[PDB]
């Protein structure tokens, strides 16, 4: 099994929209967590942070916050589908440069900066242009996702497509994995 271990800041953030559903949210929960197990989780190692968004976003757990494996799949477990009915994703981007990715909210001075987003509808907002240092790799799942959208937030990086949330969990970890240890997309 591909395996990630290094120094690096990993973003999850996973849009919790109505229009995404509390059904479809929970399969994205749970491809996070199985990445989160794969990912050599450790306080020298991977630092994790969460975010969901939809009108708003909620930092679930921030790089601040105790850096074991353990502590973050737990609260994992305990985020709640806020089901909003906005799609905020230029929000969620300005949350990413202008806070969590600081290193007064836990995140690393050395250490590379890389997000998996998982959203599966267009942008409600302006999407501004995010520092080349936080690297993006979009995950648009289903029909709806705006591929020419994502391909511009995620520059360098291919933005990984999935057919629907629910093929989400069995296919896109490994995926997710490889890009984490080479620092690059496939082909
Ligand atoms: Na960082």
């Amino acid at each position: 099994p591909k395996r990630c271990s290094m120094v690096l800041d990993v973003a999850f953030v996973l849009e919790g929209s109505d229009k995404i559903g509390e059904a479809d949210f929970n399969r994205s929960k749970e491809f996070m967590e199985e990445v989160i197990q794969r990912m050599d989780v450790g306080q020298d190692s991977i630092h994790v942070t969460v975010l969901q968004y939809s009108y708003m976003v909620t930092v679930e757990y921030p790089f601040s916050e105790a850096q074991s494996k353990g502590d973050i799949l737990q609260r994992v477990r305990e985020i709640r589908y806020q089901g909003g009915n906005r799609t905020n994703t230029g929000l969620a981007l300005r949350y990413l440069s202008d806070h969590s990715f600081l290193v007064s909210q836990g995140a690393r001075e050395q250490a590379p900066a890389l997000v998996y987003m998982v959203t599966g509808n267009p942008a409600s907002d302006e999407i501004k242009r995010l520092p080349g240092d936080i690297q993006v790799v979009p995950i648009g799942v289903g029909p709806n996702a705006n591929v020419q959208e994502l391909e511009r937030i995620g520059w360098p990086n291919a933005p990984i497509l999935i057919q629907d949330f629910e093929t989400l969990p069995r296919e896109a970890p490994d995926l997710v994995l490889q890009r984490c240890s080479s620092g690059e997309g496939l082909e």
